[PDB]
């Protein structure tokens, strides 16, 4: 046996911060704590039990009935390349509106997944309007279309209202990516005519990475039903998943192992948003944001979504002003007050940074304290760049 | 807002169990207390840090200096879904001897990835001998051949030396499922010429669910290399991965959100292997295998895999004999004695019990302790059984 390494020897120390990034975001001490009760057993009743309690959560979140309400285990990129496999067979022509860098994986996915990708452009600051979308649907009858709702590289918030009428009138699935919106800005999976959904646990619920809740529609539940070839990952074959899920009228086969203790941080996540409620969290996330326009624009700062009426409350694009070096600014925001200031990401790479009203810190103090931090980085940073 | 669900209105109770299933395992209390640490951004240099740990720990325990040791962020299906998805193009031949679940399962994701799937079969008691899997090399030319080391659903160990040579003679790859066996029983991952194994958290190392380690070697890695057309599956393409884990000479970009409180989990569990060393572990677990067998003997209980050379410590099928209701035993158990008495799976099941010997209770008094509460539970609950 060659010898351990000596890097092990050392106890794990991970230091705190304010999480105050796109993600992830800082998870309440309740929420944490949950992961270190016992792994339960894939047919323990008390991980079914709470398994329900999240499927009823998520319910609530997304603001759904669907029966097929349940989660991937993985990331929300899990959850993407979940809707895609099962939702497209080869050959399937899937409509993406590509503007960010999620509709892009969504691309890349789709492609490996042997579809034929059409897409349309917009610019990264600009939402796709209505009739855009309309005219792309009719110009290539997709059987899917994709949108990013809220995007997390540029601060873009992308109204869906009507949307999904349209695509049903032409026989398309509207899947929708809500993965930086869901509890930060109202969501209606049904009323909006939505088939399939999918948020991530690490952004605005505050709960830790790894399991991505998911919904679909009856009529997309459908769709799969129906493929002429399995799907291409069984690990995330809804039929199969959805099963354990106990999402269908079957008795629960084993799939794969779920990870209990994510489900138990989850659940309490979920807990936590229904004991406030959706609207109050929804509130506060809106206030939040307009205290830190206000404190941006007294700094002299521009946003990267200029227009205030497309911008997602949960991810703020901040832009470099000219003379600045980013990084310089983080550096000494983490090492003098562990404040997360993230840099840019696609649309915004070397261009912002960007902040997150998520989790833990989507309070009136924190985003003060972000503006004090933000502020007191730059200045003791770059000396001479003025107010 | 349709109103938030009751369900989650009470406290989240998860009871103390004696978790001697095979799978999921029990967690050391610094294991599952590391979770509670900050979920990291993908970039902050303490991930990383914990990562290079991680893969320090995982070259131990797999015995390998491969470059391209990580981990899949999923449960071990996630890591035979990468295997085959990175490994295999459609219309390769992949060889899979089955006699397990998991060689099904193996077949059931090689179907889906497109490949032409080659099989033999095996008695699930007893394991594949070199001669029949170098004749079936011979008869199939294949590009992979898949081999479950260590069986969970049956307690059969699959002997390895000298497989790896035969299948590199003919231009093959070897693939390992040590999800079982690692840290139970020797295990060599270059000494036995293997290019491509996964573990799972939950099983042997105490670790919680969710994060798969694998390992590829440099024949394996260059395979993926030199492919005609991207891999199916993105979120676990290996290039893309390995690249964000530091495997390969080129700066790390973002791939996915890893699961950090889970990899903090990890890493403990690695930990604490090393600083007992793998001979000591493997050796406690041969000997409470032994005391497990005694015991057993004692009762007139017969084990599955029935000749002992061909044992699996880590996991042994009890015979539900003549009479006996399995189920009305593990309620018992599990009622009076907080006690996981797990049925049977795949060839296992409706026919035997299966204990495990893994994470926390692998230990001679929780050994004794099982046989206690196991024989207690047969007594009250069939008044009428021999011993
Ligand atoms: C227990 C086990 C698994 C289980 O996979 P999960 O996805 O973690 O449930 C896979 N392979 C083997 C050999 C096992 O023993
Ligand atoms: C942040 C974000 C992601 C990230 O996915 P992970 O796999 O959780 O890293 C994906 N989609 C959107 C819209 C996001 O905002
Ligand atoms: N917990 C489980 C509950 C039901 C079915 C399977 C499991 C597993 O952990 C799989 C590993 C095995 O059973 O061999
Ligand atoms: N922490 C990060 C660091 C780098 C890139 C991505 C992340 C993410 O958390 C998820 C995507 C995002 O919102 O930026």
């Amino acid at each position: 046996f060659t010898p351990p390494p000596a890097s092990l020897r050392n106890p794990l120390i991970i230091p705190e911060k304010i999480m105050m990034g796109p993600g992830p975001s800082n998870c309440s001490k309740r929420v944490l704590t949950a992961m270190t009760n016992t792994v339960l057993s894939n047919f323990h009743a008390e991980l079914f039990r709470t398994m329900d309690e999240v499927k009823d959560g998520l319910r609530y979140i997304f603001q759904t009935e669907n029966r097929a309400t349940m989660c991937v285990s993985g990331s929300a990129h899990a959850g993407m390349e979940a809707m895609l496999s099962n939702l497209l067979e080869e050959g399937d022509r899937v409509l993406i509106a590509v503007n960010g860098i999620w509709a892009e994986r969504a691309v890349e996915m789709s492609e490996r997944y042997g579809a034929d990708v059409r897409t349309i452009e917009g610019p990264p600051d600009r939402p796709f309007s209505l009739e855009t979308l309309a005219r792309a649907i009719e110009l290539h009858q997709p059987k899917c279309l994709f949108l990013t709702h809220g995007d997390s590289s540029s601060g873009l918030l992308q109204p869906l209202e009507g949307v999904g009428q349209i695509c049903h009138q032409h026989d398309c699935l509207l899947i929708v990516d809500a993965v930086a919106s869901l509890c930060g800005v109202p969501f209606y999976m049904d009323k909006w005519e939505i088939d399939a959904v999918y948020t991530g646990a690490q952004k605005v619920l505050g709960a830790p990475p790894g399991i991505t809740p998911i919904s679909i529609s009856p009529k997309a539940l459908d769709v799969i039903r129906n493929r002429r070839t399995k799907s291409k990952v069984f690990y995330w074959d809804l039929l199969l998943l959805g099963n354990y899920w106990g999402c269908y009228d079957e008795p629960k086969r084993y799939h794969h192992t779920v990870a209990s203790n994510l489900i138990f941080a989850l659940r309490e996540a979920l807990a936590q948003i229904a004991e406030e409620g959706l609207e109050n969290q929804i509130k506060r996330r809106i206030e939040c944001a307009q205290i830190l326009y206000e404190g941006l624009g007294k700094m002299g700062l521009d946003i990267f979504v200029k227009d205030p009426r497309h911008r997602l409350p949960t991810v703020t694009g901040i832009m470099i002003p000219k003379g600045v070096d980013w990084w310089k600014v983080s550096q000494y925001a983490m090492n003098n007050f562990s404040l997360e200031v993230q840099g840019g990401l696609g649309p915004t790479f070397g261009k912002a940074w960007r902040v997150g009203i998520m989790g833990e810190c989507s309070t009136v103090q924190k985003i003060q304290f972000y503006l004090y931090g933000f502020k007191e980085s730059l200045k003791a940073t770059h000396p001479d760049y003025i107010f």
